[PDB]
């Protein structure tokens, strides 16, 4: 993805589901995707026991002292599985801050330790001041598509790797 | 727990379920287990993303040639979380073979990888061939209340551990 292109082209990259429900307050707009996974762009399926790159492009349209990016990853039939954002994954706690027309690009990377399906993908940005509060500014949710074929043998929905002695 | 000891003592543990629903063709039988994580046996809780050691105690009746113990997380909705036992779990490492009488101890461990709440662990032992033909000896289905806990929950029910960067 291009820091220095603005155009809206989310809608035109793999995976992605027409049946998104977009909501936000307006002030940034996720703009672009990116998956990546084992030297390949948009694999078709994702498997475990390696990283997958989950990447979203933003573009904000004010200075804002605090931004959070965000992930959503639900069961086909909607139940929550995992979601996660800059504030609860990232090791510093320092706030991102952003200026007005600042592009940034945020990456979250994870094993994809599913047992075999489809799964729905949300990516989401929020922002705001210590002395205020956040707000939930593009909200992409149930937008993309994901199939995973496991790699490992296992049962149910995650893969937690036990280790087994007798 | 005692390999001299062949009482069925597990209804007796910390988070034993009486709701347990338990069943299995015979042949052996799950007398008893234990949970420790951290050093610490029977824990109130477990914390999140925390390695945990699960073993399980088992007398048999009979010789077998292969033994599969085995495990099943669930939530109390029903969702299966997470099933193994020792081939998969192994990737087809361990084969276990037993005389009648013996008294063994397996134990799966693992980082609970899984959001505040409760949740139903099974332990089951079963024998044959894993893929094709494996009959159940004693099967504690539902039969443990586990309870995690963590300082900040995520969204959902299962932790994927996700690091993040910026650019
Ligand atoms: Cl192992
Ligand atoms: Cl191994
Ligand atoms: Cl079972
Ligand atoms: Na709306
Ligand atoms: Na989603
Ligand atoms: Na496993
Ligand atoms: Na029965
Ligand atoms: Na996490």
């Amino acid at each position: 993805m291009s820091l220095d292109e603005i155009e809206d082209v989310y809608h035109t990259r793999p995976g992605y589901r027409p049946e998104e429900y977009r909501w936000g307050q307006g002030g940034a707009k996720i703009i672009d995707y990116h998956i990546q996974s084992a030297g390949v762009d948009f694999p078709p399926s994702l498997t475990g026991n390696q990283q997958t790159d989950f990447l979203m492009k933003v573009v904000f349209e004010y200075d804002f002292d605090c931004v959070v990016p965000g992930i959503l990853i639900k069961t086909l039939d909607g139940l929550f599985l995992y979601g996660t954002n800059s504030f609860l994954a990232s090791e510093g706690r320092e706030n991102i801050s952003v200026s007005r027309g600042d592009v940034r690009v945020f990456k979250f990377s994870l094993p994809v330790d599913l047992n075999s399906g489809d799964y729905l993908l949300s990516f989401g940005i929020s922002a705001g001041n210590p002395q205020t509060d956040m707000t939930p500014l593009d909200r992409r949710y149930d937008s993309i598509i994901l199939h995973v074929t496991k790699s490992m043998d296992f049962w149910g929905v995650i893969d937690l790797k036990s280790s087994f002695t007798s």
